[PDB]
């Protein structure tokens, strides 16, 4: 449905809503996708998500470096 | 607590269980977090991560060129 031309209007236009204007915090990501893709968070899920923010390089794998990520977000 | 030895310790367990037995797929790091650490997924959230996901440098902001990693996943 949206162009990429379209998605950065829509970067800039949050991002300017707080703090930094050309930067985007967690609070304004929240409110552009609730506002502008409300169900891009349902169809999503937890574990895929934090596969991705681990998996780096993209190969479908986490290395022992890549691990090291997770390891700063385990309590102790 | 847990030791950096110990860590270590589970990471190779289950990286060895599937396919390269040097690193962990997701299906194996889906079985280490339900044994090791089954309350870290529950109280993580989607938005977090991909908050996460996006912050390559870590302070706290997304920038644009940060942004057009999920402009290319939800865009033509
Ligand atoms: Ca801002
Ligand atoms: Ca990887
Ligand atoms: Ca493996
Ligand atoms: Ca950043």
């Amino acid at each position: 449905m949206k162009s990429p031309e379209e998605l950065k209007g829509i970067f800039e236009k949050y991002a300017a809503k707080e703090g930094d204007p050309n930067n985007l915090s967690k609070e304004e990501l929240k409110l552009l996708l609730q506002t502008e893709f409300p169900s891009l968070l349902k169809g999503m899920s937890t574990l895929d998500e934090l596969f991705e923010e681990l998996d780096k390089n993209g190969d479908g794998e986490v290395s022992f470096e890549e691990f090291q990520v997770l390891v700063k977000k385990i309590s102790q």
